[PDB]
């Protein structure tokens, strides 16, 4: 068919030069959601909002 809806390319914050706090498997399905809030998030070090959060 069309393999899916699965371009999730269309974050204004990624070329806005804005960090990312997903792991690889987290940002290929939440990417847009792993940039939110982009405010005061993690960076220290680095973590994984949604693994943080559990659910995942
Ligand atoms: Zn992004
Ligand atoms: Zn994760």
């Amino acid at each position: 068919g069309a393999m899916g809806m699965r371009n999730l390319d269309e974050c204004e914050v990624c070329r806005d030069g804005g960090e990312l706090f997903c792991c690889d498997t987290c940002s290929r399905v939440f990417h847009e959601d792993c940039h939110i809030p982009p405010v005061e998030a993690e960076r220290t070090p680095w973590n994984c909002i949604f693994c943080r959060m559990k659910e995942s």
